[PDB]
């Protein structure tokens, strides 16, 4: 007789809600395809111009909601959407708006007691830039009492805005190091320039030496971290190259501290995909940066488990109510 498993016939529809830059990504449609693997589920991809031009009125219905945050991302409508058709949130929204501002991100890793820099906020009223206390010398800062000896690491408040600065002390050399988004072959470039900047509001915060790498971490839950470490972009200026242009990838094995800090930054920030950075120093392990979402790319091992892990997520949390059956 027949052999074909009949359909469900209820499909669990999962719904991706983001910039088409990300949406129709390589590693997002490696995902995706796997995620159409599973027998109860089916994915629909919001489109850019919905997303942008439609109200939420007629954004396409799904139970579940994978949506993030990127430039130009409508998150106001994202979140009256998800208000509206109270889906299943896979990574929380309104902590989106907080993920953009690194006080915010900051004043929540010290709550939860997660190690991170020693670091002091400069606000700077745009109408008073003189009024704000800030007192420089030639190798230290002081920002609201607070005193950081060069080599210090000066932050914009906006998270993305990833113009960060390095202050070399006089005996390196003095100058700066000037980390921006990399576009070509450069992460940063040196200047001469030894004074810190005099508009905009800043992080000043403790420099932590580390053997030149950064530990990326990338969580699907938080039972499941993936690390890697690449060249701090503030060394060279270079960023290095194999075969094919992919960047250069360091093995990294977490160790309990840190599969556990990936634990805590996963569930402090409710973004059950999330990528974060860790730095090596002194025996210890500081987060300097929580970017939120975030894929490994060009990893066939990562794709297999994220689709399956986020599936298996949707599953457990929906099979229920739809009366669908799973252990
Ligand atoms: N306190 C610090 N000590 C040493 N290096 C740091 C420190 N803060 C950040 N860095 C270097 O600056 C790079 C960029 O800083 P980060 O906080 O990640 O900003 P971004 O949001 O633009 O990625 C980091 O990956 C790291 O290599
Ligand atoms: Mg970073
Ligand atoms: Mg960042």
């Amino acid at each position: 007789g027949s052999f074909t498993d009949s359909p469900p016939e209820r499909q669990i529809v999962v719904g991706i809600c983001s910039m088409a830059k990300k949406s129709k990504s390589k590693p997002m449609k490696e995902i995706l395809e796997r995620i159409s693997l599973f027998k109860y589920i089916t994915v629909v991809v919001f489109e850019e111009e919905v997303i942008l031009n439609e109200p939420v009125e007629n954004w396409p219905l799904c139970d579940c909601l994978i949506s993030f945050h990127s430039k130009g991302f409508p998150l106001d409508k994202a979140v009256a959407y998800a208000k509206l058709r109270n889906p299943f949130v896979i990574n929380d929204l309104n902590m989106q708006y907080l993920i953009q501002d690194r006080r915010e991100v900051y004043s929540i890793l010290q709550a939860e007691g997660i190690l991170l820099p020693r670091y002091a906020i400069l606000n700077r009223d745009p109408n008073n830039p003189k009024e704000c206390n800030l007192i420089e010398g030639e190798d230290h800062v002081e920002v609201n009492g607070e005193v950081f000896q060069k080599p210090f690491v000066e932050k914009p408040v906006s998270a993305e805005d990833h113009n960060v600065y390095i202050y070399y002390p006089t005996s390196a050399g003095g100058g700066s190091q000037r980390l921006f988004r990399k576009i070509g072959s450069r992460s940063s470039v040196y200047s001469p320039e030894s004074n810190v900047r005099k508009t905009g509001s800043y992080i000043y915060e403790e420099f932590m030496p580390t053997d030149g790498t950064d530990v990326k971490v990338y969580t699907v839950g938080p039972d499941y971290a993936h690390a890697e470490a690449r060249k701090s972009p503030a060394l060279d200026g270079k960023v290095e190259r194999d075969s094919e242009g992919k960047e250069v990838r360091y093995p990294v094995i977490l160790n309990a501290r840190e599969k556990l800090i990936a634990w805590k930054v996963c569930l402090a920030f409710k973004q059950t995909v999330c990528g974060f950075d860790l730095l090596r120093a002194n025996g210890q392990s500081y987060v300097c940066d929580v970017n939120g979402f975030s894929f490994v790319k060009n990893s066939m091992k990562y794709y297999d488990d994220c689709a399956k892990i986020l599936g298996n997520i949707v599953m457990r949390e929906l099979a229920p109510q739809f009366h669908i059956p799973w252990s």
